[PDB]
């Protein structure tokens, strides 16, 4: 098992990050176009589940600490498609501030996004270290969507995420939208999200879903009101462990929030061993808190 200890960009504090976040949350509100006005924020959220997704607890190999996305085989993984988006949006960031890691602002990212868009405080821990090309996971770690509930509860085993921790997460999947070109998977168009609330579990117990196939010819749950759900987000309602913390998440939204806000910092930082005498978490502001 590799060691990865966080080592603190030099010189730098709390004050220093937030700077990044706030040029982040600037251009997220500046850049509002993108994805027929869907903006950015689901793409870095997305982004920053991707890079730390490759994650093996049993070897330490892949996760957020060496920032390898930068790398093309990692890049280009076919499970990253759309990704580059993301990677687009950040590279001005990372020209203004090239003091730090890879691996932390690709975090950053999805931390900021998730704030900016009414989502809970995440608490995040600077220290990545860019790692070399030769320290890139191999494609192929990240998750199917055509599968079923025991297909996901055994993925994430992978991760260390439990059932409670892999519903919560699930739960981002309010945001944004499935592109067909990506993924192979369409939808929603005009019932797109780029406010995180708890309308995943919501919208999995009240929407009357039909199985169809879309036009890649692969299957989704689609409801008349315009939403999708892939078959590993239906999987949540099919298995009654996973339903029971769907309909807790769908009746309190604040618990909903604490869980997510846990599980993802836990994702981010997955592999990274920090120091006992390693700053605490940072706490970002939103822009909205700073009246800017
Ligand atoms: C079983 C696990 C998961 C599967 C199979 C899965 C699959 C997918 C797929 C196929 C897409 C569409 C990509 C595209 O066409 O652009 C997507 C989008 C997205 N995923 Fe997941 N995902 C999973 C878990 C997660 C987790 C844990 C998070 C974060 C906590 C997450 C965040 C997102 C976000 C925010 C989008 C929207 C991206 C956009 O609008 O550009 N997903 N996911
Ligand atoms: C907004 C819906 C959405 C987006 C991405 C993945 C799954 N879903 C259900």
């Amino acid at each position: 098992t590799l060691v990865h200890v966080a080592s603190v960009e030099k010189g730098r504090s709390y004050e220093d990050f937030q700077k990044v976040y706030n040029a982040i949350a600037l251009k997220l509100r500046e850049d509002d176009e993108y994805d027929n006005y869907i903006g950015y924020g689901p793409v870095l959220v997305r982004l920053a589940w991707h890079i730390s997704g490759t994650w093996d607890k049993h070897d330490n190999t892949g996760g957020s600490y060496g920032g390898t996305y930068r790398f093309k085989k990692e890049f280009n993984d076919p499970s990253n498609a759309g990704l580059q988006n993301g990677f687009k949006f950040l590279e001005p960031i990372h020209k203004e501030f090239p003091w730090i890691s890879s691996g932390d602002l690709f975090s950053l990212g999805g931390v900021t996004a998730v704030q900016e868009m009414q989502g809970p405080k995440i608490p995040w821990r600077c220290g990545r270290v860019d790692t070399p090309e030769d320290t890139t996971p191999d494609n192929g770690r990240l998750p199917d969507a055509d599968k079923d509930a025991g297909y996901v509860r055994t993925f994430f085993q992978r991760l260390n995420m439990n059932d409670r921790e892999v519903v919560a997460l699930m739960g981002a999947h309010a945001l944004g939208k499935t592109h067909l070109k990506n993924s192979g998977y369409e939808g929603p168009g005009g019932a797109a999200n780029n406010v995180f609330t708890n309308e995943f579990y919501l919208n999995l117990l009240n929407e009357d879903w039909k199985l169809e196939k879309n036009d890649a010819n692969n299957e989704q749950w689609d409801s008349k009101s315009g939403y999708m759900m892939l078959p590993t987000d239906y999987s949540l309602i099919q298995d009654p462990k996973y339903l029971s913390i769907v309909k807790e998440y769908a009746n309190d939204q604040d618990k909903f929030f604490k869980d997510f806000s846990k599980a993802f910092e836990k994702l981010l930082e997955d592999g990274i061993t920090f120091p006992k005498d390693a700053p605490s978490p940072f706490i970002f502001k939103t822009l909205e808190e700073q009246g800017l």
